[PDB]
């Protein structure tokens, strides 16, 4: 039905929100500290000196173990 | 259709995985450091001495801003 198409789109958007904002390919699993933005995979997060959301300096990256991982 | 019911179940399970493992009511938004388990809301994470998943000592809690927060 049309609701099948609507639910497929909601699922796709939720799954896309869980992917790295930079590479768009790998799951988010890293937090920029101290700001707390958690938007990248470990490979993209290792290469950024500044947070791509708020531009605060990245002091270090904390790996996050999330229930969806 | 039955396919709509299947998608509803997948969405519900994904949304439930985003909720605090202790209160089951609030969204996860806190990380136990240094272990990295990110399974609680700010209130439930605040008084835990050890990680509820791996038993590691909690040195501090890091707040996390996630793209899925609603
Ligand atoms: C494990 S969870 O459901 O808390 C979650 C939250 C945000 C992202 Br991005 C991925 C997983
Ligand atoms: C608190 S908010 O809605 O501005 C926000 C900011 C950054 C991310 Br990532 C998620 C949510
Ligand atoms: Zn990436
Ligand atoms: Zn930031
Ligand atoms: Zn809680
Ligand atoms: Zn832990």
């Amino acid at each position: 039905s049309q609701q099948t198409r609507v639910l497929q789109e909601k699922l796709r958007k939720l799954k896309e929100a869980m992917l790295c904002m930079v590479c768009c390919e790998e799951e988010i699993n890293s937090t920029f500290c101290p700001c707390g933005h958690t938007v990248c995979c470990e490979s993209c997060a290792a290469q950024l000196q500044s947070c791509p959301v708020c531009r605060s300096r990245v002091e270090h990256v904390q790996h996050v173990y999330l229930p969806t991982h």
